[PDB]
């Protein structure tokens, strides 16, 4: 019977980003997933920013923007008639060469397609990852978890004993399921098929015309992404099922007499389902197994990747005994409500999609045809289509609302687009503290006090850490342009890179704080 402090169960993007948050928290974990780490059909291609700053603290960010991505390759969006055909609507987005890094993180997306992603995060994992085993059933105990692991290859059966199991299963949890744990719909099931093929000519072809992404606007079967994912002659194609042949479907939708080589035409189901539960007991689910959503956005893998990153630091906080009792319950306290409000977001995307009218006379040429594509141009901007490629909010803006954090009035109503914020609650806004140096530096290990022009009552503060043995380290700024920002003498960051508690002056009852913040309280 082997052990080990976490059990780790499934070896997706999600899985992998909770093991590295654990190995640069020393905590000993154990990865199991039944396959090799090759997929056939890669699925996921656009990292979020957000989950590129955690990439960053975990020391894989530089490997995964050299992973192949072409430099030169156009990252625009664009509407059309076919791949090749009449154009409606464009959203430059520039290459990585080009664009200007942005003011408000060091980390802009990625474009790193799966087969890529996998293989560049079992590097990086290492032994701690198990390749081709499946869980068949699993025991709670009072102090642990003991599960049955069975070799895929082999077909034999071993035990594992673990203080706690992550279940990152997917979006069809098996370990959901047997824990009694609902996941109802929220939206209309929907069904679609990806077509994967090779087209290497179509780049050539397409010159200036080239870009990340196509929306087809042919059929109501055809007026879904088609996407370019290598940059190199790999290629995806989104299929609706409303009640033909593979390869046909690609020619329709592409207007070149050109090599077209299809790989896998595979049906997927669209869900909205958020689980009633995160966790019971010592078991946890993350990723798809606690969340499914719209990928009409990309907020499926990176809101997972978020949660694993949350449920991370509290684990290890539990596993060194630092933590308050109630700390691992805040796990679904703060990251299920970021799922609904991230589920919602991608919805309004795809209806935006569900909805638009496909006019007569569009694919038409000339004078009247060329109206009409600008008429309904016209249409797709007002209807806001840019917000599914530009969301800095639903990246950066979730503001934690709960019983560890000490929080400020405001409702929520917004005025304007998104805006660094250092509120309780919130992600602590990067600035440059040297050109080498972000404020997200300093984060992800313990807490962090930033005081900027003093260091007054920061010896107290030392003490009441120390004295429940929290982890806090003390860094004092003389930026204005970055106290300005932070808009307080004093910033106390939670583990996660999230703001616990602000002020001019610190409290009183600063043993009453410390409790507060670690779920004591
Ligand atoms: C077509 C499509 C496109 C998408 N594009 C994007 C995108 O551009 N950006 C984005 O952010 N998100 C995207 N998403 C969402 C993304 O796919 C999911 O959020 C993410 O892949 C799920 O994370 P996960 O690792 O928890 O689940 P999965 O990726 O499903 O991980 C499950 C893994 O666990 C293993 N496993 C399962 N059961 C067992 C068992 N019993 N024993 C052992 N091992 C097991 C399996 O081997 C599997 O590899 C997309 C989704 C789809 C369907
Ligand atoms: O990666 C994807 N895979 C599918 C997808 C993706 C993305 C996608 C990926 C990154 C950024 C925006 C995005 N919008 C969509 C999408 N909008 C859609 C509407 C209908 C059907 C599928 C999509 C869709």
């Amino acid at each position: 019977p082997i052990e080990t402090d976490v059990l780790i169960l499934g070896g997706g993007p999600v899985g992998m980003a909770l093991a590295l948050d654990l190995a640069h928290r020393q905590v000993g974990h154990l990865v199991v997933d039944a396959g090799d780490g090759t997929i056939t059909h890669p699925k996921v291609s656009t990292i979020g920013p957000r989950s590129m700053e955690l990439f960053r603290r975990w020391g894989v960010a530089k490997q995964i923007r050299t992973a192949g991505w072409p430099g030169d390759h156009p990252l625009d969006a664009a509407w059309v008639t076919r791949v090749g055909g009449h154009e409606v609507y464009r959203i430059p987005l520039g290459t990585a060469d080009t664009r200007a890094t942005p003011e408000h993180t060091p980390e802009p997306d990625a474009i790193c397609p799966a087969h890529w992603l996998a293989p560049l995060l079992a590097e990086a994992v290492g032994e701690r990852l198990r390749t081709r085993s499946r869980l068949d059933s699993f025991e709670q105990r009072d102090d642990h978890v003991r599960a049955t692991i069975t070799d895929l290859r082999t077909g034999a059966t071993r035990a594992v004993h673990a203080r706690y199991l992550v279940a990152c299963d997917g979006a069809s949890s098996p370990t959901r399921k047997a824990l009694g744990i609902d996941a109802p719909p929220r939206h209309r099931t929907q069904v679609f098929r990806n077509i994967l093929f090779r087209a290497p000519e179509l780049r050539s072809l397409l010159g200036e015309r080239a870009a990340l992404v196509f929306f087809l606007m042919l059929s109501s079967s055809l007026r879904f992404p088609l996407r370019s994912l290598d940059g190199r002659g790999l290629y995806n194609l989104v299929v609706g099922v409303d009640d033909m042949d593979s390869f046909e479907l690609v020619r329709r939708a592409v207007a070149f007499d050109t090599e077209i080589e299809v790989l896998s035409d595979s049906e997927w189901h669209l869900t909205h389902r958020v689980a009633d539960s995160f966790s019971a007991g010592r078991v946890f689910l993350t990723g798809d197994a606690a969340h499914t959503l719209s990928p009409s956005g990309g907020f499926g893998m990176n809101t997972g990747i978020g949660s694993a990153a949350d449920l991370g630091w509290k684990l290890a906080a539990t596993l060194r005994g630092w933590a308050g009792p109630g700390l691992l319950a805040t796990y679904e306290e703060e990251r299920r409500p970021v799922a609904i409000t991230s589920l919602e977001e991608a919805n309004v995307n795809l209806r935006r999609t569900m909805d638009r009218e496909l006019p007569p006379g569009l694919h038409d040429d000339g004078p009247r045809g060329e109206r009409i594509r600008a008429a309904v141009a016209e249409k797709l901007e007002r209807s806001g289509a840019r917000r599914e490629f530009d969301a800095p909010g639903i990246h950066f803006g979730h503001t934690y609302r709960s019983s560890i954090v000490c929080g400020e009035p405001e409702t929520e109503v917004a005025t304007g687009g998104w805006r660094p914020s250092a509120r309780p609650g919130a992600r602590a806004p990067h600035a440059w503290l040297t050109p080498t140096t972000s404020t997200l530096d300093l984060f992800g290990r313990g807490f962090v006090l930033l005081s900027f022009g003093t260091t007054d009552g920061v010896e107290a503060v030392t003490r009441a850490f120390a004295d429940r043995h929290v982890p806090l380290e003390t860094v004092t700024c003389h930026a204005p342009e970055i106290h300005a920002l932070y808009e307080r003498a004093h910033v106390l960051v939670r583990p996660d890179g999230h703001v616990a508690w602000r002020g001019d002056h610190l409290p009183a009852e600063l043993g009453g704080l410390v409790d507060k913040v670690r779920g004591a309280a």
